[PDB]
Parts: C-alpha cells; sequence; structure tokens
DNA sequence: CATCTG
DNA sequence: CAGATG
C-alpha cells in the first residue's frame, strides 16, 4: 500500500502506455497482473530476483524493478513521458468521445490538439463533437450544491409525466459525496419488469420532459433502456450559467431495482464486501439480482426483493445507510 | 453491457 | 456485421 508503491505505479504507467499508445493488449494486460501481485505483497522489495520470485513476474519486468530500484528513474518512463506521439494520445483521448483507437488515428493525421480538432470537426462524429465543445464544462467536478438543484428538477419532472415512476440518483452523490463527477439516475416503473416484454416509451417520455423544461441539451446516446446525454442548470437571473453535465437515465424493469441500485450506490468495495458475505450467509449477488445458494457446486432462483433492506436481511446484515456503504 | 458508426 | 466508447 506504499512499501512498493513506485513498483506499482510504474508498472502501472508501463501497463498503461502498452495498451494506449502501442496496442499491447498482451503486454499491457502483463503489467498488470504485475503491478496486482506486487501490490499485495507483504515486503519491501529490494530487488528484482525477489520480485521475479512471484508470479507474473518476469524476467523484463525484473529487470525494471532493478533499474527504477537502482535509480529514481527508468529510462523507458523517460523516453514515453517525452515523446510527443505518446503525449498526444493521452491527451486526446481526453475528449469524450475519442478512445485510444481513435486517438491514433487522429494523431497519424497530424491531430493533436483541441485546436485540431475544431479545426477538423468534420472528422469528428457526433458524440466527439459535443465532447470537444464542452471540454472544459466536463472535466469540471459536480459539487452537492448543484446535485441538490438537479436531482430536485429531475425527480420533479419524472413526477410529472408519471406518479409510479420511481428514480433515484446513485453514485457516491447518494453515499454523501461532496461533489461528484456526472449524474446517474436508475429509472423504473412497475409497469416494467423481468418477463414484461418491453415499453420503449417508458424510458423516451421522460426523457423528453427533461428537454421539455431544457435541463437536457443534448443527446450523446439514446437507446431503448440506456440514455447518455448532457444537462444543465438553467441560468438564473444572467451573469453565471452553469457549466454542461454529463448525465445517465436507465431503464430498469422493477422485479431488480434495488440490487441495480444497490449496485450503483456502491462503493466498489463496499460491494465487494457486502458480496462476499451474501457468499457467506449462502448466496449470491450482482447488478439485478440476490439468489439463495445450492450446494452442488452452485445454483440460483431469484429472491423477491422490495427495496434495499430486503437485500441486507437476506444476508441478514446491518442495514447501511448509503452514507456508510463507503467501505 | 448498450449504443453508434460505417 | 465488427469494433469502438462509456
Ligand atoms: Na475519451
Ligand atoms: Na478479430
Amino acid at each position: 500500500e506504499t512499501l512498493n508503491g513506485g513498483i506499482t505505479d510504474m508498472l502501472t504507467e508501463l501497463a498503461n502506455f502498452e495498451k494506449n499508445v502501442s496496442q499491447a493488449i498482451h503486454k499491457y494486460n502483463a503489467y498488470r497482473k504485475a503491478a496486482s501481485v506486487i501490490a499485495k505483497y507483504p515486503h519491501k522489495i529490494k530487488s528484482g530476483a525477489e520480485a521475479k520470485k512471484l508470479p507474473g513476474v518476469g524476467t523484463k519486468i525484473a529487470e525494471k524493478i532493478d533499474e527504477f530500484l537502482a535509480t529514481g528513474k527508468l529510462r523507458k518512463l523517460e523516453k514515453i513521458r517525452q515523446d510527443d506521439t505518446s503525449s498526444s494520445i493521452n491527451f486526446l483521448t481526453r475528449v469524450s468521445g475519442i478512445g485510444p483507437s481513435a486517438a491514433r488515428k487522429f494523431v497519424d493525421e497530424g491531430i493533436k490538439t483541441l485546436e485540431d480538432l475544431r479545426k477538423n470537426e468534420d472528422k469528428l462524429n457526433h458524440h466527439q463533437r459535443i465532447g470537444l465543445k464542452y471540454f472544459g464544462d466536463f472535466e469540471k467536478r459536480i459539487p452537492r450544491e448543484e446535485m441538490l438543484q438537479m436531482q430536485d428538477i429531475v425527480l420533479n419532472e419524472v413526477k410529472k409525466v408519471d406518479s409510479e415512476y420511481i428514480a433515484t440518483v446513485c453514485g457516491s452523490f447518494r453515499r454523501g459525496a461532496e461533489s461528484s463527477g456526472d449524474m446517474d439516475v436508475l429509472l423504473t416503473h412497475p409497469s416494467f419488469t423481468s418477463e414484461s416484454t418491453k415499453q420503449p416509451k417508458l424510458l423516451h417520455q421522460v426523457v423528453e420532459q427533461l428537454q421539455k423544461v431544457h435541463f437536457i441539451t443534448d443527446t450523446l446516446s439514446k437507446g431503448e433502456t440506456k440514455f447518455m446525454g448532457v444537462c444543465q442548470l438553467p441560468s438564473k437571473n444572467d451573469e453565471k450559467e452553469y457549466p454542461h453535465r454529463r448525465i445517465d437515465i436507465r431503464l430498469i424493469p422493477k422485479d431488480q431495482y434495488y440490487c441495480g441500485v444497490l449496485y450503483f450506490t456502491g462503493s466498489d468495495i463496499f460491494n465487494k464486501n457486502m458480496r462476499a458475505h451474501a457468499l457467506e450467509k449462502g448466496f449470491t449477488i450482482n447488478e439485478y439480482t440476490i439468489r439463495p445458494l445450492g450446494v452442488t457446486g452452485v445454483a440460483g432462483e431469484p429472491l423477491p426483493v422490495d427495496s434495499e433492506k430486503d437485500i441486507f436481511d437476506y444476508i441478514q446484515w446491518k442495514y447501511r445507510e448509503p452514507k456508510d456503504r463507503s467501505e
């Protein structure tokens, strides 16, 4: 956790690079298990040889660790942190809509920057375009003080369209958190579930409303059960307009809300622990359901949940307020 | 995993 | 349809 920190860090840099710049999924993946294992490792790695001793730890990595341990640096890391091409790719990638793949193409065409991008808006697709338009706004965290305003809006409009809708804003927003990265809304309705054959309107109706009133500004992606967009808290009495924010809306069959809801609320750490306990308690849990574990090895059969309560209860645990859902 | 692009 | 992005 700090005893093999550098090592794990460099290793991650390395891993990252393989995958983003070179295409080296293998390699990339190589650095990963490597960092994972050293990461758990209980002692002060004092040399390569020592490390090699670990699994996932081969000769090349060991080499690397030596140099790094031998000197505060590593040539290769040295070379990569410079290289404009490598740099460019890490940057282009910041645009929502541009992945590594794309980042590669673009550079090989000479687009290496923001201006490059504006100049070549033609080559970008709609998502990518938006991404570019809101480059700044998108990188700006979302303060709770805004979150609550947003939330206040979304829930009121959902309410109007149908009393039966049920919306929840998961995320750390839900776990307390002072600011957040984007707004995540879990959606359901009684008239939609597991078996119930579809109802796309269910999602589209709301989406519309939200744009009705202009809370929703652009559509990133809009499918039948997942909508990816851009919203914005109306600028008050003109002088201070708000940054454009990412927002997602997703339909969930009622029969599987809370697991989902539980799930999205995190933290990842909370999940796992709960997850493992469920396991002890003779259970199974994932995104959509909680199942009674048979002994034969495995087994299923969706236990029935009416709230986040039903779940814990099942695994016979202490109901946890979202705030304490931390780890 | 769901959506998009081409 | 593969293949990319979130
Ligand atoms: Na991106
Ligand atoms: Na292939």
